[PDB]
């Protein structure tokens, strides 16, 4: 009857009486997920079900994101465990709720995402990866506007349900590795999808056009250029030389987290001021779900 859920820094009860369901989250790939208000406080969360009767690979991969997660209560970028509660069947998993993703907020504006947002979201996602593979290990092999959490707080954070580590962000070195069926790789693969995810978000237009298939964007990757900010909406040299880093094709040449974080365009979004959380309102405001 009785679960108990940490917020804020302080432990609570919660009998479902305490709780009130809100309904889906949204068009997820994932599935039983609800937002719930927990009456003792107000806050709005996330809740998941893991049935025990579900596929034993979703559930295990379930279970190795939960540990990560469990394991990041120390890093701000990545997204909270509230708690969990077991039944004979089932497994809830309490979590921070945020507002949206990048994804849905690119098809909200209709067009380009602002350098100033894109600016914390590198930040805070730069942070978030270097975390996961310095702390824990994990290369998270997926990063992509989708994985790109914001919220009305204006708090940037990480996703991977995933995070326990897609031809369109596929760099160039994976496309046709040496050994694709034991891929021993790295994370400057990641950096290449941020760069990608930064121009699709920035311009409004996933930078491999009219693609017809997944095949047809690998050879672009391949065969073109980088896919480099373009020079005629007023991007910062910061952010399209960040870019242009991130989208060195060569990965030998292609710098690591560690070398992105002491990037001018990093050293400068850590200290604007950057209103994240009214812009985010704004635009929850004055658009519709996608
Ligand atoms: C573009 C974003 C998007 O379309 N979606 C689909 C709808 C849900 C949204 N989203 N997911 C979470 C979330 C992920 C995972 C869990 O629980 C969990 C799974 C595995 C291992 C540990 C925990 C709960 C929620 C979101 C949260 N928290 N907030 C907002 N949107 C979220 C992604
Ligand atoms: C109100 C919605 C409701 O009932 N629902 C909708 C969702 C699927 C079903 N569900 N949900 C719970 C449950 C369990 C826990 C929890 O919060 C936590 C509290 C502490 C730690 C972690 C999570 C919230 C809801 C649940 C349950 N207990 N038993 C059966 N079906 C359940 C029916």
């Amino acid at each position: 009857q009785t679960g108990y859920l940490t917020i804020g820094g302080q432990r609570y009860q919660a009998e479902i009486n305490d709780l009130e369901n809100l309904g889906e989250m949204g068009s997820g790939t994932c599935g039983q997920v609800w937002k719930m208000r927990f009456r003792k406080t107000g806050h709005v969360i996330a809740v998941k079900q893991m049935r025990r009767s579900g596929n034993k690979e979703e559930n295990k991969r379930i279970l190795m994101d939960l540990d990560v997660v469990l394991k990041s209560h120390d890093c701000p970028y990545i997204v909270q465990c509230f708690g969990t509660f077991i039944t004979n069947t089932d497994v809830f998993i309490a979590m921070e709720l945020m507002g949206t993703c990048a994804e849905k907020l690119k098809k909200r504006m209709q067009g380009p995402i602002p350098e100033r947002i894109l600016g914390k979201m590198t930040v805070a996602i730069v942070k978030a990866l270097y975390y996961l593979k310095e702390k824990h290990g994990v290369i998270h092999r997926d990063v992509k506007p989708s994985n790109i959490l914001l919220d009305e707080r204006g708090q940037i954070k990480l996703c991977d349900f995933g995070i326990s580590g897609c031809a369109a962000y596929m760099a160039p070195e994976r496309i046709d590795p040496p050994d694709p069926t034991k891929p021993d790789y790295d994370i400057r693969a990641d950096v290449w999808s941020l760069g990608i995810s930064l121009v699709e978000l920035a311009t409004g237009q996933f930078p491999y056009k009219n693609c017809k298939t997944d095949f047809e964007v690998l050879t672009k990757v391949l065969q073109e250029e980088p896919p480099l900010l373009p020079g005629h909406m007023g991007f910062s040299g910061d952010f399209q030389s960040f870019v242009k880093d991130c989208l060195t094709k060569d990965h030998r040449k292609r710098p690591k987290y560690n070398k992105l974080l002491e990037h001018s365009f990093i050293k400068r979004y850590e200290t604007l001021e950057v209103d994240v959380a009214s812009w985010f309102k704004d635009v929850m405001a004055k658009t519709e779900s996608p």
